[PDB]
């Protein structure tokens, strides 16, 4: 049994993608895999106050169909709680609500993803030209393969990890901040230290001058103060379909000039309004002579070791050019994520795709892969085009458009 | 040819109807008559920068169905502007641009509305009880008469004079705003009374302080200042479906509390950011040594009088217990409408229609008034529940539940 | 030692008045007693994220005096606050910073307060024409009297209780709720029951809410929702200096509609961020399948009985026209406060004070009691001037200008 | 006779010295020289909604002495508009009411400028070692020359054209934009095209807009969009007096970071309120079917030439990597501005004036050039110290503390 398509993942990008099957008058056979056992999308950064960074427009479908029934106002509705919603004229969902979304959604699919299922490898199937790839596909039990004519791989961002630090049990990836945090006995982690100046380090900081009032912070930035994020609607744009277009037929100069304006609006930035909330309570603890929220600006946490009770964060100032210790309880480092990195479960199958000169996998304008004549299997990304398609790889401003592309690519191909 | 029903009027409570219909499995045969060329949606006052009071989630059928394919998301789509509009982030549309999805609906709708067609009256139909009513309507050539079982009357607001002024030449209502001042000469036109202390007023002094640099307005009202519109959550809520059921099903008391606390919601209040906005002119005008906004606060205009080439306004200041006379070029009349009344219009079937103590016309839940056993015919109100149904009955708030509840009776009831 | 002016009560009336007289050249002598240990300005609700409802420019003199030694800017700069709090871009300082301006205001004074000082009665003073006071006034160890030519009453606004509703244990007035919250085991507030739907009920349903999970709230409300506070320049125009002369003058008839159109500006309303903060809490609650905000509206409680371990709190609701129990540990009641007063404090020269038709003391512009000519002394209110002066006279808008006018009074007349 | 203090040019800064000279206690004699006829404050961009990039409470004086008679607010209050200042709720004046509070400080000031007097020189005073300078300065009638023993230059920005591209009667830049403006025909302008991304950019875009209807404009910038500016209140610590201390003591590395993250909060960025209203522009003239505005970005102006009626601009595309001609009535250039420059106006005391590795000025905290042993004499600069002390250099956010610092460095060495 040969699928048209199999999907590597399942978190929102995938999830839109099986939206954009089902509704598609084309039959497409598909399959879904993912390693957890249910949809798990950054759980470890489900902080109480957390918001969407995009708006409810922005959800599985409706920019592609604007009146499907995977839309986010549909799931208010069935919810009961469209007109709730309507009254508070928030455009941004707590990722709470958003993650109760995807599950709705996935509930309201026809198909039936497979979880605990772990894709190992890629390989390429028998025969030539390669007219399928082999999936092999790891259960908590057994393990088997499955073969698709084409792959979807949207495995996600990679968690990355200060440059000579490495995750332990006191040295925390934001990325498992909720995993680590429930453990811990309260009374035990009084001083924590928190690396990075973009929105995760943001929240982090929050949700620990909120949640207990004792500890003591240490934010570790290379800014001078957090950055604002930028999404005045000039700079939204950056997000359209059309941009893509713009960002894909762009030359490198243009390419460039696209990061080097508006990687504000994502990358080592923080909301306004968490900004302003993390001000007016360092501004309100002064005021109460009980300062606990210690900037530690112009800075880079550079190394970590474990020394008795104590974690001992090295920090390098770069206003006096000095490396000097800090001891505290806990380093969380919010230092961000490397791009989905679509080499990763391709191993023979990467012999037949295509690299540019800097070495970048080639990508048509439909996210599949240049690949030589020996592979006709169509390989996807969604992740992993920061290079060829822009910005909006890693997000969710574009998850109706995208995954209507890759379905209507397959399609036209088969 | 008997319909089943017949909709008197077409703005947009009516064209939430024909949406009703067309998406209601049922099949019901209708006619729906407007005495204007086209849907004419306060043309009057489409000023340059006005904004709809409603959130575009607030349209004619999503609060009922939300994958509508009249939906005003739907609307933003077809025109290739829904990312455009999310990147604004305002849930609320202009005035202009939802004028254009109201043509939008109507076009898109299989059933044809009968423009050019003035209902004069409706009579009952031929025996006892009576099974259908008669619609007299007068087209430009001729007149004739069309039998329907149920008629839905929604003939919208209507203008109300200060009591002792008559529209004039040089006296206008609110209303006839833009229908007046395109003919006229600018030059003619430098000093400008406008009474009234609401969103009309408001609107129309903004836009007469931002269109011509010499014109001198008077603001004329009875309050020490513009008073503001609530739009906050939870006085909002009046607004939900399940609150018209509290006001429906609540004693007079209850009614009388409703709009003792929340008539702020609507009636006599101006919205947050116009009275910013106005107040921010008056300053820079100080500023500018150039005053051109004169509030005559705490006062009612009581009369006008032409003499000459002035108009002559008689004032009645509350602070000073006395009269005095202003002269403008004109007086606009922004003194607001009196609610929808099927009185008029019904003639002889009012004989079979049940009033209250206040002699006010008894309405059941689902907007069907009351009637004898002679009439078995459904009368229908979209507008004019002010006293039954609550503050909802003129607005936008609730087009696509009230719609549905009107079908569904109709349905119900054949 | 006869004092030209003595101030009963030191809040932030007769602080702004002892600010007013050591500005002045004017070379007058003078005494202020309060009660309390020190100055004590609605500690009871010093609620973690309560906001001054008044611009910081709006403090003890920078109207009247833009460069005065005492103004908020002067204290920030001290405080070594100025620039951290410019950068904050909010016009509207937390109550707590504010109450510390005030400590901080009476510090700097050279004149020295009696505190733990109770003025018991005001007295004619010997001869005729009266022309003292006697001020009759209670420490902790002795009694005294004093003897001025003026006095200056600023006692403040009096707790009201909902009628048949006795303070006690578990049935709290709102203006000592930290008084009783604090210390009281939090196991034993499960269950909280608030009656009003003005500021104070606000503050304190958001601060249960955020203060502990497992708290359940009745939040009971004659209207159907929170009804915003009316902030907006024009209506706030009701607080300038000249708008003071325009109630003064004024007819009964203009006074009314002061009360009619603006009393929104103050009383029974609730700060749009607030209604937002606790709107967006009921949501989230819900999303969660955790409600613990329970608006009961359109009610008001008209009874509370200690039954074992509950408190029973009689609820009227108006929708049903019926009464009914509900049961909770603790009632706090936020139902308002009654004017000022100079009445009790008064006994016999109020003899000599004259009043209107309805029972209430003449006023003059210079806020001093009209008095016969058996009395030459001046008797000036901050506070208890509703009815003369306008809504301003409990509020914290027009200090600078109001000490002024009184001081400069006293001056004119010795 | 032989002034303390000399200054070259009055505008702002010069201003803020001249009000530290007079509140010192220190007996310092002055004269200050300003070429134009009175102060002017960039007037060619003096637009109609034009507003202050920074809060009233950074003003002349008030960071430095928070009770000044030079303070904004003590200019609002003897214009007898305090009251309504407060009332608006907002921190930024319009730049027409700031260059008025400049004028009224320049007024109240004991001491007289001299107006139209351009200084074209400075040359060391006679003798050894160098004690004094001497000013050349040119009046419309006579030249003559000023000694001083200390000289502050504040001269100002200097406009920046793009390169390959002269000023003439159709090429503008913005600096001199309503200069140009109120001269030439309105049916003559029906073609702009404006270059740069900047504040300037957008306010003459959004004023072109506004002004009249048919006008076609050109928004040519290297961006895609506007880039927001950052004014968040940590980012805005960079202008805090302690930031120009950890600028000033930091390493180039630490100099270059403060650059790299927030340059954003400045240069070649757009407000947030500029930008939603340009956007709100685009949507709603897309909604009329009536495009006006053209955003060409990834795009430099290149040249420009004079081709019989039309201006010809070149525009090359980082896009197409290609060059293509626009043809216009008028080029505004909003490219910005370069430093100021001692440099010039130094001569030959530049030799007794040290140069760091990159051959720039080197400047102590003071804001005193360093110098050789033979001179003696004070060079102050205000303006032209970005490479020293960072972004607040060509700012209104440090006129307070700076002019201060000067005049005690003055009285210090004195
Ligand atoms: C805390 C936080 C919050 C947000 C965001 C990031 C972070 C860290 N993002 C960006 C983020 O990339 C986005 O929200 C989604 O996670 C992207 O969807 P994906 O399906 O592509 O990755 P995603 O990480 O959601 O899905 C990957 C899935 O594949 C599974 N998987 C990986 N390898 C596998 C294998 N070998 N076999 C089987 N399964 C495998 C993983 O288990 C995982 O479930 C965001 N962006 C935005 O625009 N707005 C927003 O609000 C947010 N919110
Ligand atoms: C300037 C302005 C702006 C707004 C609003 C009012 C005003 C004055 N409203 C309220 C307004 O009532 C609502 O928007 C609709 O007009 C109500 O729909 P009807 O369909 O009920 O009115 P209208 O929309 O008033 O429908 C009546 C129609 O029937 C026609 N008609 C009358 N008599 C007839 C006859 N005898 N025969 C045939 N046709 C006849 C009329 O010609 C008219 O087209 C509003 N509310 C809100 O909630 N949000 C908002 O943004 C606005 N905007
Ligand atoms: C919780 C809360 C918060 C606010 C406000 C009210 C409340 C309840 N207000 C209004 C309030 O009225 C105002 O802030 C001041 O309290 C009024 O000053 P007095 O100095 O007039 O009152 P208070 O400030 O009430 O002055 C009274 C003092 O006199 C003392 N006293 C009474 N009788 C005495 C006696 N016989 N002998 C000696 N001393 C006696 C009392 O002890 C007390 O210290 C307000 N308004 C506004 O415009 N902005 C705001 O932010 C707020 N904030
Ligand atoms: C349109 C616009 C608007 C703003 C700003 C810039 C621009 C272009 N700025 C920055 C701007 O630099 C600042 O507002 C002041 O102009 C700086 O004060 P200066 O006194 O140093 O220069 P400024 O240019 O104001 O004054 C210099 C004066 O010296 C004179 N002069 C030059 N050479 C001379 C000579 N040889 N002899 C005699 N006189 C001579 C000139 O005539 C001129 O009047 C700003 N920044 C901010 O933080 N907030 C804001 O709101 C703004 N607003
Ligand atoms: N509420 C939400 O929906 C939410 C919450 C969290 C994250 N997200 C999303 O997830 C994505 C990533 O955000 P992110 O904050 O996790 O990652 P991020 O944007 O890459 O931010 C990482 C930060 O850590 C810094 N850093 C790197 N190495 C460091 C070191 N050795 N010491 C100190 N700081 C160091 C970076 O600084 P430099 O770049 O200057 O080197 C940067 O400030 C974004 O798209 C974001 O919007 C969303
Ligand atoms: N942008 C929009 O979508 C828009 C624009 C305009 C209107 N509307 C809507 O249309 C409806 C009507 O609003 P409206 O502003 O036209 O009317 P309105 O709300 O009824 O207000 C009428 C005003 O005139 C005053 N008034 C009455 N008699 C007067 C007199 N003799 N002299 C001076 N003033 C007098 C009223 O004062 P009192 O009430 O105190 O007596 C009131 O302030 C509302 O639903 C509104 O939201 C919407
Ligand atoms: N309302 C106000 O108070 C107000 C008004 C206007 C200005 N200002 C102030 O004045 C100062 C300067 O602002 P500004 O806007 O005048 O200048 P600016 O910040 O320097 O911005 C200049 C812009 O022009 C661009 N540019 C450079 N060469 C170009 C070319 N060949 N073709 C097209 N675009 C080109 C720049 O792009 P790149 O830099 O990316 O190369 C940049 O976006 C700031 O302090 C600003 O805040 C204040
Ligand atoms: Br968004
Ligand atoms: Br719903
Ligand atoms: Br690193
Ligand atoms: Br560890
Ligand atoms: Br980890
Ligand atoms: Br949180
Ligand atoms: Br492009
Ligand atoms: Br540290
Ligand atoms: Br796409
Ligand atoms: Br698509
Ligand atoms: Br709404
Ligand atoms: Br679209
Ligand atoms: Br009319
Ligand atoms: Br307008
Ligand atoms: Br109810
Ligand atoms: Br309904
Ligand atoms: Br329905
Ligand atoms: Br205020
Ligand atoms: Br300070
Ligand atoms: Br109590
Ligand atoms: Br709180
Ligand atoms: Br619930
Ligand atoms: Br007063
Ligand atoms: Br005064
Ligand atoms: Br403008
Ligand atoms: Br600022
Ligand atoms: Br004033
Ligand atoms: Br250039
Ligand atoms: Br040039
Ligand atoms: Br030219
Ligand atoms: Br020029
Ligand atoms: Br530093
Ligand atoms: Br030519
Ligand atoms: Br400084
Ligand atoms: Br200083």
């Amino acid at each position: 049994p040969t699928h048209d398509v199999v999907g590597v993942g399942f978190g929102p990008a995938n999830l839109s993608l099986a939206v954009a099957l089902e509704e598609s008058p084309a039959a497409l056979t598909s399959a879904f895999f993912e390693r957890r056992a249910s949809i798990s999308w950054h759980q470890g950064m489900l902080l109480p106050a957390a918001k969407m960074q995009v708006s409810f427009l922005k959800d599985l479908a409706t920019f592609r169909n604007p009146a499907s029934r995977f839309s986010f106002v549909s799931f208010l509705h069935e919810r009961g709680r469209l007109v709730r919603f309507a009254n508070n004229h928030d455009f941004f969902p707590t990722r709470r609500e958003f993650h109760d979304y995807l599950e709705w959604a996935e509930s309201k699919l026809a198909h039936e993803v497979s979880y605990d299922s772990e894709v190992t490898a890629i390989r390429p199937g028998p025969g030539r030209p390669v007219d399928s790839v082999l999936v092999d596909v790891s259960t908590p039990e057994a393990t088997r393969t499955v073969e698709a004519r084409n792959i979807v791989i949207s495995t996600g961002l990679v968690p990355r990890m200060p440059a000579g630090v490495q995750s332990d049990e006191f040295v925390w990836h934001s990325s498992r901040f909720l995993d680590h945090f429930r453990d811990r006995d309260p009374r035990s982690l009084r001083r924590v230290a928190v690396a990075g100046g973009g929105q995760s380090a943001a929240e982090i900081v929050r949700f620990l001058h909120d949640n207990r009032p004792d500890t003591v912070v240490h934010a570790i930035m290379p800014s001078y103060g957090y950055v604002v994020a930028d999404n005045t609607p000039f700079a939204n744009q950056i997000f359209d379909p059309a941009a893509v277009d713009d960002y894909f037929d762009g030359s490198k100069q243009a390419k460039d000039a696209f990061w080097r304006y508006h990687r504000n609006t994502n990358y080592s930035v923080v909301d306004d309004e968490v900004i302003r909330d993390l001000y007016r309570r360092g501004y309100d603890d002064e005021v109460a002579g009980a300062p606990r929220l210690n900037f530690v600006n112009l800075a880079h946490v550079v190394g970590a070791k474990r020394i008795a009770d104590d974690t001992r964060v090295t920090v390098y100032s770069m206003a006096r050019e000095e490396s000097y210790d800090l001891d505290v309880d806990v380093l969380v480092c919010a230092t961000g994520y490397d791009p989905m990195d679509p080499g990763d479960l391709l191993g023979e199958l990467a012999e037949h795709c295509v690299q540019d000169a800097e070495g970048r996998w080639q990508v048509d304008r439909d996210y599949r892969m240049v690949t030589t004549p020996d592979l006709r299997c169509g390989i996807y990304l969604q992740g992993g085009t920061e290079h060829t398609h822009g910005l909006s790889s890693s997000l969710l401003s574009n998850l109706a458009t995208r995954s209507g592309e890759i379905v209507s690519s397959i399609e036209r191909r088969k």
